[PDB]
């Protein structure tokens, strides 16, 4: 009578639902294709909806603990100051990617869930069957298809989808605060700064916690200076003079990547027993930062729809149905936002940017109005 | 089978504890000495902790719906801007104290709790027995004192209690945000704006909404013009130049009271089948606006402990044992800042300050570090 | 035994030249071409060196009244203020042209100078000749071409010169300050609004009084919206919305032109009795805000010269030697300056930009050092 | 038939009368009673009217070099801004007394001034004798009494007066500028930073140049330790916290002085040959900055009037007649602003105020109008 579930992906979403499963007595198997279990990506937002999963998940007092919300989300437009936003009270959080990763990963070892590194999913049946790269066939009530934008899950049964992989993309990085060395001004707000002349250069500047500072370095692929790694760090001073000591810590780094943007959508995100969680459905572009908030919800969304006393199957046809359209929403926005650099004007959080991260999906009502 | 409660006044703190124990099935009649169903004091603010207990009511939606979180709690002395405090993201709110008080009305209405008006609560009996000023006598398995500073369920028992009304006060109302008119400046924010020079006069500032502001206008009561009702225009006008169009319209107001500040300290808060709640039993300094935060912590938590399984009697023991330590560290805090002016030199909310916001009740732990 | 003088050009340098020599006891006449004394270009800037000028002609008095020094000369790039600059001390002023004409012209009528309108120098001859449009043939001691970049004085004798017009050019305006409506801020400064994105526009913002502000609405030749007269609001707007009070003034003005930038540089600006004065000679960029500044400190200094007792040929080459080499400088300088944008920076007046503003021409030494 | 002058006072008046004398031909010889010359005082404000009459002494040049014009005269109320001042243009500056002193000593050397050291006036007679304390008995045509608030010169002769010596004074210090230490802010400005609340604390903070700072640091004598010397550190750190890299090095100071304030008024100036300059006739409050400015005015204009062909004693009596009301009014309005506070306000230097500074004495007008 306990419910097996086998989960691809140890990310953000795989994580979540692997969490939230075994706390409904799932019997639940998470495998991660790589020889760790790590998070990539430097630093990461979260907002209410993503806490409210949080929360849900037992998982939320080793997120706070460490992690900062800033005073304000700050633009700047060529040095200057265009907008401060504080959302209305709407909770609101930055923390290194490693931080976030860990207190999912503590949780899910606390409640038991069963971890396998180098554990690849490699083929998916919608009948509940799982093959991994070792040929171990594993049979499920329900397999979890957590396992980013290349997913092998999706791609072993066939979704239609539409994938694109930008051009473009930046560098990510964790670098000390310097906050003495950066002297007069703000320095524990995000601030989003943003420039067209006299050459396209931006940084997104996010405090993570008293120690941590996450910088997002973005320049043109065709700008050979801009996007190079290790970064080049005069274009990135003359720019930004003002993080000078930041930049001098991230020069250093010779780790860092130019990453590019990725987006996946599908038909749909079910196939029998099979659902699709995250990347592997629904990657987007990062302006709106929901990418892994939509993910969270949607796999502890999941868990929420299994526990209707319908068939699995049955279970996952209403889940898309009754979360997807959040999903969409914002994804359509997010893309609308990067493609016309709408964040560049500032007071872009809008009630319509917004709407995901006002969602609570313990209560499955949209909470904190604008 | 069904347990009955019978709860003495409509405040905040009995509206809660009539709501969370008919949530738990309880039996629950409200009894509210006054005509109507009301609440004075203008404006009002909650944390995290009061937020959270509104969730666990199901009344936090209709208080956010109207009510606003300033981006900033600002302190000034002497016009100068001393500090700007966030709290690391700890949730707060701003609001009409009628705005508070309807959505508790509206909640305990829709539940079907039984609420009288001109319904005053004169003798109560540990064996569960309360007596109204209609000679009415109830009979209940529990009986709540909520009935404010002047608590006739505890004056008619016997508490041994220290009770003491201040000489000073201040002027509370509420006027229109004119933000226009106030031109330049940050006035969405809590403004604390101190002096003591040229003389003692200080405005608490603090936004509700859109369209309603919360003034708190304080002098001492030797103060003959500082201190007067309806307020003296030109005193307030030449030491908060900028708020003269907001003052002006304060002016108007015939309604507008100097109220003293009061506080009640009790050697218990139980005897047998009675609980006393709210100011009745920790009526404190409003300096760290806790007052009510922790009188809907308490009277939530009460609900809490009788549903352990144990006699009433014991049930109530076991909470005051729980709870009351919040409690009398927050009032101690809040009546040494109100003594020391501390809230005047900036940056005092602290995590020792900050410790009752901090509480999560419906987890039982403090969230939100600092 | 009194010397004679024929003076061609009513504009800065002609009336500078005019008042010197009068007050020096000589016979003077200026012939203006125009039908009436007039000063096109709406405001102008002066420094320390054309006000010394100025107490030198005996018309500080009336310039000074009614005109304006700003507490700073400030530069913005892309709304960003990037320098404050207050040139330790060294006076300056800003005022309307048609403000330090009527002083001047008031100042030479006063002196008795005998001044005709309707009366062109079309011929001069070396000899001491000036032949009027009329017919009539004066005889003079001295002839000063003071008759401004199109010099007849220095093309009916052949002078050896490089001329330039540029293709751009600007739009110069007179509006009211409409200081109220501009709401906050530091509208008493001079402030150099400069932007190359999203468009090249720059604004040079000049108040002249408490009444007049003069404006100077820079946009390349080839944008056919920008260089629009009368100006094309909207696109003024967009990139200087905190004027646009006064730019809805502006709109108004259908005597509004488009005028280009010209230079002139000669190889000597002396021929027998005739010397070349201002534009004539030395047309310049007006990045160093020094065009008529040098015109007067030149004129006036020729008239210093003649009061040697040598012949006046010798005087005006002696003149020319002295003097020249502080136009030269000043005139390569700014048209470096133009060419480069070096004002864009700000911080830019340095003190080898200020050297003419810090020449004395009353005690024939620099002041004011930086 | 060269005229003979004895000036007893090495201070700025007495350098001043013997500078502009000497300039007219005068025969010249000054006596000062100190072993050195030698100016006490740490810092002085010039303004229009000082710097023109440093002009007319031909020694302008070596005071601007090495002296600072803020860019601009702020006013602090218990660290808020209250005002920033530029006075529309109106020349000023700020130097070390010892920068102004030597300017004048070394411009009296060049000219041929005899200076004696050592020499006191101890009695003058109108009939144009003046004895010194060796008993040498000097004859003239004219005696300039510039002997400071304790004229001698005053004194033997006889003329009715008031004096008033205040009890409380302030403490005047040169310190290196620390501008890098002071970190941000605008430290080149005038700053008068007021303070009455948690104490009667004043800085008046003037930069001298870019290596030196005058400090003034005034208390009641009331206040053991605000009034202290060397300084009390720790009472000007707590009340100007943002100053304590400069206070620092103003406590190693020994040298420091608690200097009162002093006046003088006279029913006349002159008797016979004598005529009583600078603080020997009326010496002033410090609110307007002007004491010295009248005194070297006063001084110059001596000098002017005696160049009209009238007896010494005819010239003495014109010579009162026409500057003395500017002296008058300005003394009096200085002691009405320091009595009242009225800097305290700030926007206090209104037209009236700057009278004297707009006084331009070498053509005998105002300027700089306001
Ligand atoms: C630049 C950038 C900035 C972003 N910023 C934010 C932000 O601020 N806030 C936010 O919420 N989101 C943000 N996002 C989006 C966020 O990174 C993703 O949406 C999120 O990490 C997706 O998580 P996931 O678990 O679906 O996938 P992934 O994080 O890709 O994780 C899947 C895990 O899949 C494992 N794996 C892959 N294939 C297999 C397999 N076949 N078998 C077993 N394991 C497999 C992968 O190795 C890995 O361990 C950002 C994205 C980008 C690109
Ligand atoms: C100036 C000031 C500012 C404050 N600001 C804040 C703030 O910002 N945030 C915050 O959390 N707290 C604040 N407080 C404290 C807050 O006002 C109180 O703690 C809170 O209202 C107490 O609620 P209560 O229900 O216990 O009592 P009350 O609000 O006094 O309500 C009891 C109700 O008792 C009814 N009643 C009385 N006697 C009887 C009877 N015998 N029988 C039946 N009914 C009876 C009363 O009429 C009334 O309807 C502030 C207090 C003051 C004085
Ligand atoms: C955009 C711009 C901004 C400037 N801003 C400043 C500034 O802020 N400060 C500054 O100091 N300078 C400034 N200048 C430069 C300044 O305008 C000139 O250098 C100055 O006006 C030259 O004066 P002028 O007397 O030599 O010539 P003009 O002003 O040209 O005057 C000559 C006069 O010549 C009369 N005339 C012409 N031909 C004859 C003839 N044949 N016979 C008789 N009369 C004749 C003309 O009609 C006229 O009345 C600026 C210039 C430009 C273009
Ligand atoms: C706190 C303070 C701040 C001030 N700030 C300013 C300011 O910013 N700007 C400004 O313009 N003014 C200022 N003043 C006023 C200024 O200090 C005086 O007005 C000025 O120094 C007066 O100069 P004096 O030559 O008349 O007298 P003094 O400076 O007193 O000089 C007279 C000289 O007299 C010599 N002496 C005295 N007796 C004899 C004698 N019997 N025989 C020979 N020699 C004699 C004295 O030793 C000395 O060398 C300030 C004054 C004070 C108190
Ligand atoms: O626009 C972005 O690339 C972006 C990336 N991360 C967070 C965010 O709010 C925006
Ligand atoms: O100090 C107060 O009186 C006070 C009153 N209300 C809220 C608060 O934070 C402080
Ligand atoms: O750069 C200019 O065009 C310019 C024009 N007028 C004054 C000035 O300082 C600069
Ligand atoms: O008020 C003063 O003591 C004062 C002292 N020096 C200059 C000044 O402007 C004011």
């Amino acid at each position: 009578k306990t419910r097996r579930a086998e989960v691809a992906g140890g990310g953000f979403a795989g994580l979540t639902a692997a969490i939230a499963l075994k706390q409904n007595g799932w019997d639940v198997r998470l495998h991660e294709k790589s020889s760790e279990l790590r998070a990539f990506g430097a630093g990461i937002y979260l907002w209410h909806n993503g806490l409210r999963v949080l929360e849900g998940l037992g998982a939320l007092d080793d997120v706070l603990q460490g992690s900062h919300t800033p005073p304000t989300y700050e633009t700047w437009m060529h040095n200057k100051s265009v907008s401060k936003e504080t959302f209305n009270g709407l909770p609101w959080r930055i923390m290194t990617r490693s931080h976030l990763h860990d207190a999912l990963v503590n949780r899910a070892r606390a409640l038991g869930v069963d971890i396998s590194v180098n554990s690849e999913a490699v083929a998916a049946d919608p009948v509940g069957r799982l093959t991994l790269q070792t040929g171990e066939v594993l049979e499920a009530d329900l397999i979890v298809g957590a396992d980013g934008v290349g997913s092998k899950v999706r791609d072993s049964i066939g979704f239609k989808q539409d994938r694109w992989v930008s051009k473009d993309g930046l560098i990510r990085l964790i670098v000390p605060r310097m906050k003495k060395e950066l002297g007069h001004g703000e320095w524990d707000n995000t601030i989003d700064m943003w420039n067209f002349w006299p050459r396209v250069q931006r940084i997104l500047y996010s405090p993570c916690n008293e120690n941590e500072l996450y910088l997002g370095l973005m320049a043109p692929a065709a700008d050979p200076r801009g996007s190079s790694v290790p970064i080049d760090l005069e274009v990135w001073v003359e720019m930004f003079p003002f993080l000078e000591p930041c930049l001098i810590e991230a020069a250093k780094l010779k780790t860092a990547r130019y990453d590019k943007y990725e987006t996946t959508k599908l038909d749909s995100w079910t196939r029998g027993k099979v659902a699709l969680v995250g990347d592997a459905a629904h990657a987007m572009c990062p302006a709106l930062a929901q990418g892994a908030g939509c993910a969270m919800v949607n796999a502890f969304s999941l868990s929420q729809d299994l526990e209707e006393g319908s068939s699995v199957e049955d279970a996952l046809v209403a889940w898309e149905t009754r979360i997807r359209p959040i999903t969409d929403r914002c994804q359509a926005l997010s893309g609308d936002y990067a493609a016309n650099r709408s964040l560049s004007k500032g007071n872009m959080f809008t009630p319509a940017a917004l709407e995901a991260a006002r969602y609570d999906p313990l209560r499955r009502v949209y909470s904190w109005p604008q």
